[PDB]
């Protein structure tokens, strides 16, 4: 097993941690500096938060698209998030997919799906946990 | 590699065996004793079932606690779960994601998030099928 | 580490390509020939495309049954998946659950688990994404 630490700045200025494992060919990836925690018997959390500037486009369509810039890319397997979208008259708490991938062009983004666009602005997504990213 | 089977107890009584795989830094963890099978082309399955009594609160909120107990910690990322919830009127079946934490103050939790809260108590949990659970 | 390809075939003649990535007793199983792009900032996607009739029952269940054909086995837990319904009169998008078992007959399955039953005919069904197929 090795391991590498990296990150990626938003368009707006906000960086994503990562930590990628490698045991053999198989990478699991983990984003940092968010998560849930019980404390006394309440749950508490801190979100991985993007803003609406964020995204190519900041409509909350049913396909997101984050471009980001780093130092190298990040390619992965789809994995399950609970995201909040916060646009100015509601609050969307939904399951989602989130992928790493990098385009033709070597930009890397992040690509999130969702069931149900909305012809809304998107303020804030807040990602409140997600299954680890697998890369093979 | 190597295999360590463990469990926890409800608050009702109910026992939740589990079995962990450790391959380097990541273990991957299974529950026991349910899911899916197809007899003779018919979907069958044994859920893994909660008692409202299990819960810290019984409402159905979309973020829910269940108190364990048990012999060692079980701490991982959140997995996407399959789950049917039964309220005295209703019958909801719903994608969640859950995650089992250690409270700071040691107690074992499993803790279930979900999109859309009911005022209305759980009577019952089912979880159909669970992606495995990883921890790095 | 080591790899196996292998395939099955769909009642209407498909091809579902797959390989398996074997870490000790752990397998990691992908679909080919499908998945999500990036090219010049706009996202592209093939997806896995099965047909009404590849399903035990082509009615839109929340339980969907597809029995495979060939050379071997293939059993895993449940992975998510983004799929898209096509019905005579809608489109539904949806994230579900996935799974490989075994008959206990020997016939292989694709089980898809939703959320909510229509009244309608599948006509198709479009997996868009799915995260990697564990087996332990
Ligand atoms: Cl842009
Ligand atoms: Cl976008
Ligand atoms: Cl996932
Ligand atoms: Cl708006
Ligand atoms: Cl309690
Ligand atoms: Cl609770
Ligand atoms: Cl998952
Ligand atoms: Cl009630
Ligand atoms: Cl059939
Ligand atoms: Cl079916
Ligand atoms: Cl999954
Ligand atoms: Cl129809």
């Amino acid at each position: 097993v090795s391991y590498s630490d990296g990150h990626f700045l938003t368009k707006s200025g906000g960086v994503i941690n990562f930590r990628k494992t490698r045991v053999t060919s198989i990478t699991i990836t983990i984003l940092g500096n968010y998560g849930l925690r019980v404390v006394n018997g309440e749950l508490q959390n801190t979100p991985l938060t993007f803003k609406g500037a964020d995204f190519k486009s900041s409509t909350l369509k049913d396909e997101l698209l984050i471009p980001l810039e780093g130092a190298v890319q990040l390619n992965t397997a789809p994995s399950t998030a609970l995201c909040i979208f916060i646009t100015t008259d509601h609050v969307y708490r939904e399951l989602c997919m989130m992928q790493f991938l990098t385009d033709v062009d070597k930009t890397p983004f992040l690509v999130v799906l969702r069931s149900e666009s909305k012809h809304e602005t998107i303020q804030y997504m807040h990602i409140v946990t997600v299954h680890p990213f697998l890369s093979l």
